[PDB]
């Protein structure tokens, strides 16, 4: 038994995007410019308190491209995620698509995100139940399970936060005994912005890297559906935001680095 709350809010400034953290209009504003700008085709996967659940993609997938999926914005106090991305986004040109399917699941939980907690306003954890309790969002997702599955056939980003901590680490799945380059690549990158933990329920953090360890997620649901790597990254959200966002950032290019190579 913990006696920290996970309906507890939490807001940040940023300086790179001159807003606060859970300024959603802004976000989805700043979002949008960025897809135009890119030629991404938006699917929306649902829709709660008149906030859209949109998954971008490519104007068409190719056979012959791996296709990535990254997703962020499960837990709302964990709004490093969305804006890392955004970040992500404002860096790239179209000619990335040239080499990759990517596909971008930028905000699942936007009632969480818009009141600073990890919850939906219905109180349901949107990060657990996936086997197929889910919450809302996680349903509509389920709704669109090949869709998604196709999407990280390749593999699977998800960016999170681990808001009390200092520290930096990521769990890793591939079809290995041990981590290698993909696990050990995005490890190294989120080391370049913070310390590395050196548990998480009663599993042990080892250089920063939690390997294979299933449950309930989203991302572990899209491993046991075929996807080939798969990684949830978690910065520190005791940290400077906006750090924050670099990092998420860098695991995200890092991510394409190892699995979309030049
Ligand atoms: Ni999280």
């Amino acid at each position: 038994m913990t006696s920290r709350s996970p309906f507890e809010s939490f807001v940040w400034q940023s300086e790179i995007f001159n807003c606060q953290s859970n300024d959603i209009d802004a976000f989805y504003a700043q979002l949008a410019e960025e897809v135009n700008r890119l030629g991404l085709k938006k699917n929306t996967l649902g829709s709660v308190d008149s906030f859209a659940i949109n998954l971008y993609q490519s104007a068409s997938q190719r056979s012959d491209l791996p296709s990535l999926l990254i997703s962020s914005g499960f837990h709302g106090e964990e709004a490093a995620g969305p804006w890392g991305m955004l970040h992500f986004l404002r860096g790239l040109q179209p000619a990335l698509f040239e080499r990759v399917n990517l596909s971008l699941l930028p905000l699942v939980n936007p009632t969480g995100f818009k009141a600073g907690h990890r919850f939906n306003r219905f109180g349901e954890n949107p990060n657990r139940g996936f086997t197929l309790h889910t919450s809302l969002e996680g349903k509509l997702l389920l709704e669109h399970a090949q869709l998604l599955c196709a999407a990280s056939r390749d593999g699977i980003l998800t960016c999170h936060e681990d808001v009390l901590m200092n520290e930096t680490y990521v769990y890793s799945f591939e079809p290995t005994q041990t981590p290698g380059r993909f696990s050990l690549g995005l490890r190294d990158a989120l080391g370049q912005y913070f310390k590395l933990a050196k548990f998480i329920d009663e599993c042990p953090v080892t250089d920063g890297v939690i390997f294979n360890h299933f449950d309930t997620s989203f991302e572990a649901f899209l491993v046991r559906s075929g996807a080939k790597l798969a990684a949830c990254s978690e910065t520190p959200g005791q940290e400077d935001f906006d750090r924050r966002v670099q990092a998420n950032s860098a695991a995200m290019g890092q991510f394409i680095a190892h699995c979309a190579p030049i």
